[PDB]
RNA sequence: UUUAGAAGGAUUGCCGUCAGGAAAUUAGGUGCGCUUAGCAGUGUACCGCUAGGCGG
């Protein structure tokens, strides 16, 4: 049950958000049907909850130490090599936080008590286009310590 | 322990009539507004499945 490291580079022109909800996302959407058993999705420096950024850092652990080589990121994400940098070396990962799908409610027409619980997600929120139908909405995250994902990568 | 303490100001009404402000003009001369920059903050928030949680 370990980790790869994946950093989202400072800089670069295109936001971090941008570049994780373009590029790695998809990828990972289409190699955890793959996985069957999703591996893991950990963001160290989830910041704090007025504010806060998923990271610069995305580390993908997973349940097995080589499951991780199985679904191989790097080299899937090597048109992304001036933006994201896959190191090669993994360490057994207990030591991360899990993270969960907080949904947020859906709009007024979509069918007063919208907002009030609207105002605490929308403030992660990593945008996905459908492989379905296609109608596209971020998803929201948050840290939650349950051990051992199962879709995307959240629980 | 206060120049202490007290107090109904009321009722009524026609301001009127009239009128020349007016003649003359020189405002002028002069002038360095400059230098610099991500419209960025993901820029958005849906499509479905009683309160609540969910496929992509």
């Amino acid at each position: 049950m370990f980790s790869q490291i994946l950093i989202i580079k400072p800089g670069t022109g295109i936001s971090p958000n941008i570049i994780i909800s373009e590029d790695i996302f998809p990828v990972l959407h289409s190699l955890f049907v793959e996985h069957d058993k999703k591996f893991g999705i950990t963001f160290p420096a989830y910041s704090f909850d007025k504010k806060g950024h998923l990271g610069n850092i995305i580390e993908v652990l997973s349940e097995d130490k080589e499951a991780l080589a199985s679904l191989c990121l790097e080299e899937h994400l090597a048109e992304v090599t001036d933006y994201v940098k896959v190191k090669k070396e993994i360490t057994f990962t207990d030591d991360y936080v899990l993270f969960k799908r907080i949904r947020e409610e859906n709009q007024y027409e979509t069918t007063m008590h919208i907002k009030k619980k609207n105002q605490q997600i929308f403030c992660a929120y990593i945008k996905v286009k459908s492989a379905s139908t296609g109608q596209s909405y971020n998803i929201f995250l948050a840290p939650t310590d349950i051990k051992h994902f199962s879709a995307y990568g959240l629980l």
